[PDB]
């Protein structure tokens, strides 16, 4: 579960829709800008589906694991078009990379 292993998850499955670039840009999906320590569904340019706001718990290390197991069930109302990440090891490298890049 680290950054260098973890970018090889996001760049493969995710970067086709998302970015993690400082100063922000827009794609099929949001820029992840300061994702950790918050709920989303509200930002000046991002997260237009809002079950992301109403889920009662933040993005963190054991909430992204269970979201990424099956997205449309953990957030029952999202534009996240992705079925689920079968491995927990890959989810753990992915979350590690995002904690380095979203806080940067
Ligand atoms: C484009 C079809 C698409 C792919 C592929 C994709 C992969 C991954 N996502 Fe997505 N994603 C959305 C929301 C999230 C989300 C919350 C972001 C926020 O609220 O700012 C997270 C943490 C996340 N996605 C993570 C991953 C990830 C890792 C991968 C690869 C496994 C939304 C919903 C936001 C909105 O309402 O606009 C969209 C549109 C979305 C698209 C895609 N994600």
């Amino acid at each position: 579960g680290d950054v260098e292993k973890g970018k090889k998850i996001f760049i493969m499955k995710c970067s086709q829709c998302h970015t993690v670039e400082k100063g922000g840009k827009h794609k099929t999906g949001p820029n992840l800008h300061g994702l950790f320590g918050r709920k989303t569904g509200q930002a000046p340019g991002y997260s237009f589906t809002a079950a992301n706001k109403n889920k009662g718990i933040i993005w963190g290390e054991d909430t992204l694991m269970e979201y990424l197991e099956n997205p449309k069930k953990y957030i029952p109302g999202t534009k996240m078009i992705f079925v689920g990440i079968k491995k927990k090891e890959e989810r753990a490298d992915l979350i590690a990379y995002l904690k380095k890049a979203t806080n940067e």
